[PDB]
């Protein structure tokens, strides 16, 4: 995408901590961008929009090429951020809200490095990650995301020329799922066979998706969180169309070049039902804020070393929270993702393990060597209401049956247009984050 001259690109300042020992961190004085999908686009010498609700303008992008030759994306001023987007921040404290009202839908973000031209990439592997949460107003259909994604630093530029704005406006998103919403790929508006959402008034699908490599640390509301791997060959950001893909509506789900399911440690659906809920008498009570600590652990103890496991714990009021466990007969008691647990839970429930097709927790590793992209996001989900998250899926499965159950949510629940309506005040807060040593960040 061409960058438009009528509003200054203007991101949140964050700063997060990096850390050498516990309680021995400095401020990283980093900042917050908002993805190129929630920009205004509109002709590069003019007012005229070249998007509107779920359309691209036919004469102005009658083909990509022309499309993006004729437009620019826009920038996010200050005040827009609060009033049009719903993005705020206090401190080290960053608020998304879900409804924003002209009328914004969800939001995803990314954290910019101290220079705010470039994505502040992670080097994950020996390393943990540490963040405060408050899903406390997210309620079943919603989802509260922190996650990575193998995108590149600098959203693309260097690579596709056409694309000006780069990580300053929020280019380049790719993820595990190879998303044909995305509105901009490989430095080129993707507009060709664009079809509207039904029921989305403000989202549509392209005849590419954009595929990478995804650690997904956070995909919660207050009744069920996941945290799960998603490796790709190759990991990083691959434009896709037919096949490689993977689409779920070409019966391509597990055809494509990313693993979608990915392997979940989700402690709801690996049959821990008290561990975290929204109430003082689950370990975890998810109507208060708590720290969530992620170590990724390498088989010799080094940054050089594959990555073979994702250990989890939580601390909320001062308490340390061991993660929960795996509890099914016969089944050892995992309480991380690890090769291992990823192939004898798939087992279980009976889930094809692309996740090992896709080379694994070694693979996964190899995305979060060369470094990975932070995202914080809110969303509804127009695919599949949530369910996969909260409650049974598929919805006319036996919640007995393992790998059913993932939440108490309803089948009945997540229809985006009741979800926009009663939780259109919902925000999520991501705040505190640090980053370091194992060990180093509480």
């Amino acid at each position: 995408q061409n960058v438009g001259t009528q509003a200054a690109e203007e991101p949140l300042n964050l700063p997060i901590s990096v850390c050498t020992a516990p309680g021995n961190c400095q401020t990283e004085a980093d900042a917050v961008v908002l993805d190129s999908n929630w920009r205004w686009a509109h002709t590069t010498t003019g007012y005229t929009n070249c998007y509107t609700g779920n359309l691209w303008d036919t004469t102005l992008c009658p083909t990509p090429e022309t499309c993006t030759t004729n437009c620019a994306i826009d920038g996010v001023p200050l005040a827009d951020w609060s009033g049009t987007y719903g993005g705020s921040v206090t401190g080290n404290k960053f608020n998304l809200k879900f409804v924003t009202v002209s009328t914004n839908i969800g939001a995803r973000t990314f954290l910019l490095d101290s220079t705010k031209t470039r994505y502040r990439m992670f080097q994950l592997l020996n390393r943990e990650f540490t963040y405060d949460v408050d899903v406390s107003s997210l309620d079943c259909g919603l989802n509260g995301a922190l996650y990575f994604v193998s995108m590149d630093a600098d959203g693309g530029a260097a690579k596709y020329p056409t694309n000006k704005g780069g990580a300053k406006y929020g280019t380049g998103y790719c993820d595990a799922q190879c998303p044909h919403d995305v509105k901009w790929i490989n430095g080129l508006a993707n507009s060709k066979d664009w079809t509207p959402i039904p029921g989305d008034a403000n989202s549509g699908k392209g005849y590419y998706g954009n595929c990478c490599a995804e650690l997904d640390i956070w995909e919660a509301n207050k009744q069920s969180q996941a945290f799960t791997t998603h490796p790709c060959t190759p990991n990083d950001q691959t434009r896709c169309e037919g096949v490689v893909c993977g689409d779920n509506d070409s019966g391509d789900r597990y055809n494509g070049m990313c693993d979608k399911d990915g392997c979940d440690f989700a402690s709801y659906r690996m049959n821990d039902h008290t561990f975290y809920g929204p109430g003082s008498t689950f370990k975890l009570d998810s109507t208060k804020p708590f720290t969530v600590v992620s170590q990724f652990i390498t088989t010799d103890g080094t940054d050089n070393g594959d990555f073979k496991e994702f250990r989890r714990f939580y601390v909320q009021n001062g308490v340390r929270i061991e993660n929960s466990k795996v509890n099914f007969p016969g089944i050892t008691a995992y309480d991380s993702i690890t090769d291992e647990m990823c192939a004898a839970t798939k087992g279980l429930f009976g889930d094809l393990d692309d996740h090992k097709n896709k080379g694994g927790m070694k693979q996964m590793g190899e995305a979060m060597r060369k470094g990975m992209a932070l995202v914080m996001s809110i969303w509804d989900d127009h695919d599949v209401n949530m369910l996969w998250l909260d409650s049974n899926y598929p919805p006319t499965g036996n919640p007995s049956t393992p790998g059913v159950a993932r939440g108490p949510c309803p089948t009945t629940s997540g229809v985006p247009s009741e979800v926009e309506v009663t939780q259109a005040n919902a925000v999520v807060s991501f705040g505190n984050i640090k980053f370091g040593p194992i060990g180093s960040t509480v």
